[PDB]
DNA sequence: GGTAGATCCGGAC
DNA sequence: CGTCCGGATCTAC
């Protein structure tokens, strides 16, 4: 899921697990667990902790417990569900947190691609994967001035810049293509080639696109007419990713 | 120290 | 049906 979907998950999941105490943690694909390296240690440390909150940073969910934070990334296909311990698990369930009330928080992923890290709460923000995360795209800390500073110091494309999690947190491939289209900027443009007016227009569209979705012009629309000018949308590879643009609207 | 390339994964061509 | 593809490391020029 993208950042707006992660925010929805954070909002809806919290009341379903807040105040529940972990009684067991079952791990069916150990590779999901990244810290501690031993999944038996990951399971053992969670037991007896109560869920106190749920925050989001970028596309990461941070489950706040008594002493620990569990930091979770779903990638494209991960999903959480809260359900009864009496019912059969859905396919591709890799990690289950069993609560003392007979309910469970279940993690499901066909692609087996998500990650989980557990640290003492106070350590979480200074260790992987949160450690070098950039500002929230909807926060004042992400300003056109911060964006200009990163753009001018790199040789990379503007698309590669926006994909960099140290520049802005959790801004997905879909939103990068959509924001660049709305801003009228080609995704292959060197980031340092952007004018001051382009930078602020880009920031503005980034904030609008992501802000709208939390409260498509190009992505996946290749070979189809641009909704603004009727030019067929093109697809290319930029920064190793599928990249969608209108070659007339974007410059 | 910036940055491309390697790495993980399975459903879909 | 070997290869393609997302995000965010981690590795190593
Ligand atoms: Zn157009």
């Amino acid at each position: 899921p993208e950042l707006p979907e992660v925010e929805t998950i954070r909002r809806t999941l919290l009341p379903l697990i807040v105040g529940k105490t972990i009684e067991d943690v079952r791990i069916f694909w150990p590779n999901i667990i990244r810290h501690p390296r031993d999944s038996e240690a990951f399971a053992a440390r969670m037991i007896g902790q109560t869920v106190r909150g749920l925050e989001r940073r970028g596309k990461f969910l941070k489950f706040l417990l008594d002493r620990d934070a569990l930091i979770s990334h779903l990638r494209m296909e991960g999903r959480y569900a809260v359900a009864s311990a009496l019912e059969p698990l859905e396919p591709h369930t890799h990690v289950v947190f069993c609560f003392t009330d007979g309910s469970e928080l279940r993690y499901r992923d066909v692609r087996k691609f998500g990650t989980m890290h557990v640290y003492a709460k106070e350590e979480a923000d200074r260790r992987p994967p949160l450690a070098e995360l950039g500002p929230e795209p909807l926060s004042p800390a992400f300003s056109p001035a911060v964006l200009a500073e990163r753009a001018v110091k790199t040789k990379r494309s503007v698309k590669a810049l926006l994909l960099d999690c140290t520049v802005v947190a959790g801004f997905g491939n879909i939103y990068v293509d959509e924001s660049l289209f709305r801003a009228g900027i080609l995704p292959g443009r060197p980031a340092a080639s952007l004018s001051s007016k382009e930078i602020e227009r880009l920031h503005e569209e980034m904030v609008a696109t992501i802000g709208e979705a939390v409260m498509l012009y190009v992505y996946g629309r290749q070979g189809n007419p641009c909704k603004r000018c009727g030019t067929p949308i093109e697809k290319t590879v930029v920064a190793g990713r599928g990249t969608h643009y209108c070659p007339r609207c974007q410059r």
